[PDB]
């Protein structure tokens, strides 16, 4: 009737006893890249983030540990601190995830488009994800559609949030709201296929912005506030129907996917100007 | 010809592999309560203090470890840092102790009263206890007759000091003296059955304060000084006869026990105003 | 095709399970002495440095770990943090080394003297040693001919650098140059058999300072600069011929060894005034 999960554990034996390291690259995210790695015993393939090892990261990971305990958050599995070059390293090993940057995955649906109801599902989940962190006092601070990846390529295959190179524990407008901001950011693009455009006004083109419930077009408002305050807290955010919906959302045809195919070329812009938009945002 | 004891060790595997946790409560002291807990292998019952886990506690315990190495100080046995709620916990497991808040144990002697010579024994011991901590540079800072408990209910069964939620290492009037103060505090009540009463003068009623060696009534003085300086250091405190006595102290009948029975009702006052008196005292 | 070494590991089980401790003293260096110690399993003899255990040391060692990964640097093998007296100790165990304070070892060659070419070898090596530390951003800060010891007494038997009670990681004239300074210091004495003498001018007596390539007498210059800047960095220092030489250096007879025999008595002065000279030097 009473339970916990294990504490975080820094193994010190050269991961090389415990795994076999490829060089086959994966993510080339923040600090160090991401390497295919296979667990010797099990023989399963794995993400490996390489870290300099300094209190910062050393905590950043420290939180991740707690966070992984989440469904929609990427789970860490083992965290060795060894010695690569000549400097006390830090290798955090986590479930690899081959589903792809959420969006990039949708724009190859081809057969059948996307649905406002299916768009929910995505956003819907993302919500939960954020909650947890906040709901324990962590703010992610970088919620890019780069860092929303899927597990497998099987269509049921769920998606998760990663790269804790940014987050903080919300201790003692605030912090845990950029995370909101982004969700907002996310939804927009999730429907048309672009964000706003400042560094202002965000317009609503015909062929996509239509009978598409102005009701939804409401929420997004409270979400997007260039304000810090009044940007609808996640705690808040969850409550609203569309979120807790699953099934009553408009069956609308979503151009979103193909919207992107239409001018796939301007995204390295989008995808990235977002980090610009983000990160720097305090 | 050369020796040590082991270092402190933070196990990280969910204590749930290593113990079976009840919910049967015990102490409801400082932070977290105290739970009956049984060691799987041995199958012995145990105290478990639950801690938030922040440098403070995380050190407070850290000292306790060293301290336990003492007879009259409660011994820690294992200290897991896991994850309860959503926050890196800290579970320190120690020998449970069912003898009771020193005093509360005496006021049920009934058959035969207490003896100035037997009162020594108690105080006598408590002294040692303090020494150690100080004698390694730790000040306890909370020495309540709540935190002086006995092991078993068998009359030989000794007593020990606990709850390190307060102490410090005396590094670099001072600090390690409140601990004195309290011993003082303790002895008084240990004889009549009350403390002073300020927030001043401490009087000496007939039916108890009597042929009871004014000699003892001396020491207590040097102990009680509302001063910081000149409150007889423990190092000092030990030297005096009555302490190193065991056997020459007056065989006096002590009302103390029954003294308390006489107005048991005002104690929640006593017992507690002491923490008030204490703690806050710097 | 990809590799590391293991991370540093603080064992906590009383070393007394893992080794048998003598009392036979060895080094009486910085903090704690040096004890013969034998590894239970292997049954090999070992150095043991005893440390108070405070962040400082606790890091000082922490670096040593990385450093040991070096040939010419003394290797640490195990680092227990236990409880001696009453205070969280720290016992770092390393390969013992019975070859002797570099110099002291040379002044008993007797049969055949020393060679400028053989003097290189020594200095030559020492160079490398320093490089590493610096080459990973550690400055040793104490490079005395006390801390340059040999492994065995067999003449091939190499020598290594020890006592990290002083060093720092060179993070963010500078720091990692005292180490240079000393090398300089070392070479001089390595040839005549004294240093300079200030607290100034360093002269060059006949019977030793002779056809002995003024070319070498050059380098030493750039090394010795009472300056902080322009004291030839090690990175630099290495490049020059004499260093990378091994074999083209003058076959000169070196009085050095016997030079010391000649007035062995003034050395406790030399050997030590060096620490004076050193250490304090910022
Ligand atoms: C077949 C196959 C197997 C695994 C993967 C894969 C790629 C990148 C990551 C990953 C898991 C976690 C994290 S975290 C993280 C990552 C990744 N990559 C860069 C960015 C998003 N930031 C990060 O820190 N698994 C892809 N394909
Ligand atoms: C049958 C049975 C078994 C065990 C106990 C028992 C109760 C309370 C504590 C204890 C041991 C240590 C500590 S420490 C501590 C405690 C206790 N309780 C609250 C206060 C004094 N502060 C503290 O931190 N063992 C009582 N009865
Ligand atoms: C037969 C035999 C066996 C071993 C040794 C031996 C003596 C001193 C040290 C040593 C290894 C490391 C270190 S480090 C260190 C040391 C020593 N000694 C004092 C000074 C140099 N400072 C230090 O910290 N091995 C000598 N002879």
């Amino acid at each position: 009737q009473f339970h916990v999960k294990s504490g975080l554990q820094i193994k010190k034996n050269a991961i090389i006893d415990d795994y076999k390291v490829t060089s086959q690259v994966l993510g080339l995210g923040i600090n160090g890249k991401v390497l295919q790695i296979f667990n010797k015993r099990t023989q399963e393939k794995f993400a490996l983030k390489m870290l300099q090892d300094c209190p910062k990261a050393r905590r950043e990971v420290e939180l991740h540990w707690r966070a992984s305990q989440c469904p929609h958050i990427v789970r860490i599995v083992d965290v060795y601190e060894n010695l690569y070059a000549g400097r006390k390293c830090l290798l955090i090993v986590m479930e690899c995830l081959d589903g792809g940057e959420l969006f990039s995955r949708i724009q190859d649906r081809g057969d059948q488009a996307f649905t406002e109801r299916e768009a929910s599902e995505i956003m819907k989940s993302i919500g939960e994800a954020i909650q947890y962190l906040h709901s324990i006092n962590i703010a992610h601070r970088d919620v890019k559609p780069e860092n929303l990846l899927y597990t497998s390529k099987r269509p049921n295959a769920i998606l998760k949030l990663t790269d804790f190179g940014f987050a903080k524990e919300t201790t003692s407008k605030y912090d845990k709201s950029c995370d909101m901001w982004s969700l907002g950011v996310i939804m927009y693009i999730l429907l048309c296929g672009y964000p706003p455009f400042y560094s202002g006004q965000y317009e609503f083109p015909n062929p996509e912005w239509s009978e598409v419930s102005e009701e939804v077009k409401m929420l997004i408002r409270n979400l997007l506030k260039t304000e810090p305050t009044q940007r609808m807290t996640i705690t808040e955010f969850m409550n609203h129907p569309w979120i807790m919906q699953s099934t009553k959302v408009p069956q609308t045809p979503l151009h979103t996917s193909r919207v992107l195919k239409e001018d796939k070329e301007r995204w390295e812009d989008v995808k990235e100007e977002m980090t610009s938009a983000l990160a720097t945002m305090r």
